[PDB]
């Protein structure tokens, strides 16, 4: 009522974004439709809810999303074409059940890219092409994934040259999380400079910042945006959450957060806007994974069966202390 909206206090900073599903869409539609002019499929636009045998494409999902995300003058990112989770098994297999070539799999690939990129071109200004393809842990640059190996380390360039000739117009993104532990941000930064220094169409870095109240630092997060910046591509904040529990933290048994959480948390959202307000410059869109707390993919990762309460609006809808803070910033 006399709440501010989100996309509103932004306009001039960056696109507010959510992520959503056709159930979500109605049960949190108000809000919606109140504060954010961006919207991003949760799980129906992945491999397995698109092509989840081969030729047979089950777009309907992903249709009404988009539907009500152009009904409502929101843009959409698309999410997500290459992954090491959520593609079907059929993708990497042959009829007798082993895995098939790098020419069949890049076929397959290609096929998929362009059915998927062209039904939703001039709806969808850009597309998650590769998702965490960086190793998370270890020595290695590359995540393992069959993508890599039945292609080959250049599956990557591969994907982006696809999406491109499918949908020139679009931006095509690297996605990743925990991008701002310098570690994995200098493997990220060294994937994407080589993509870029070969010509290959990647327009921009999507930082998912599934964040904690204290990881990363915001020495960390700033460190980060201006690395990745430094390629000239933009930035994108994709799957922003603030998780009340720690890496470490498998606590199941705590039925709400506590003062201290609820308040720290309203200090780390007013801290990652002001410092995303401070690189708009290079900061288009910031997308949460969600939107209030009565839904969050952290009620059961990296637990399951908990409750989390990472957003900016709780369970009733109602805008939390962390809300006032991002939106004064």
């Amino acid at each position: 009522s006399s709440l501010p909206s989100l996309r509103d206090v932004f306009a001039n900073d960056f696109r507010i974004g959510a992520a959503v599903n056709p159930v979500t869409i109605e049960m949190q539609k108000q809000l919606l439709i109140d504060h954010v002019n961006s919207i991003t499929a949760e799980n129906h636009m992945k491999f397995e809810h698109l092509q989840p045998e081969e030729g047979k494409f089950t777009f309907q999902e992903a249709d009404r999303i988009v539907d009500f995300a152009c009904s409502h003058r929101m843009a959409v990112r698309g999410h997500t074409l290459v992954w090491h989770n959520q593609t079907p098994d059929w993708v990497f297999q042959d009829g007798q059940g082993h895995f098939v070539s790098r020419d069949v799999l890049l076929e397959r690939m290609k096929c998929h890219i362009s059915t998927v990129v062209r039904r939703y071109k001039g709806k969808i200004y850009c597309w998650d092409v590769i998702n965490e393809a960086v190793a998370d842990e270890g020595n290695e640059l590359l995540r393992p994934s069959k993508w890599r190996q039945i292609i080959g380390d250049d599956f990557m360039e591969q994907a982006f040259l696809y999406a491109y000739e499918a949908d020139p117009d679009a931006l095509l993104f690297y996605n990743d999380y925990n991008e701002c532990f310098p570690e994995k941000r200098e493997k990220i930064f060294a994937l994407v400079k080589s993509l870029r220094d070969k010509g290959i169409p990647i327009h921009g870095i999507g930082m998912q910042a599934h964040w904690s109240l204290t990881r990363p630092s915001l020495d960390e997060i700033r460190a980060a945006i201006e690395r990745y910046a430094s390629l000239g591509v933009v930035l994108h904040i994709t799957g922003l959450d603030v998780s009340m529990f720690e890496f470490h933290d498998r606590r199941t048994d705590l039925a709400a957060p506590t003062s201290e959480m609820i308040e720290r948390q309203a200090e780390r959202y007013g801290q990652i806007f002001a410092l995303f307000k401070e690189y708009r410059d290079v900061i288009q869109s910031v997308t949460f994974w969600g939107i209030a707390d009565d839904h969050t993919w952290l009620d059961n990762f990296p637990v399951h069966g908990r409750k989390n309460w990472p957003l900016l609006f709780d369970e009733q809808h109602k805008p939390k202390p962390a809300f006032w803070r991002a939106v004064s910033v």
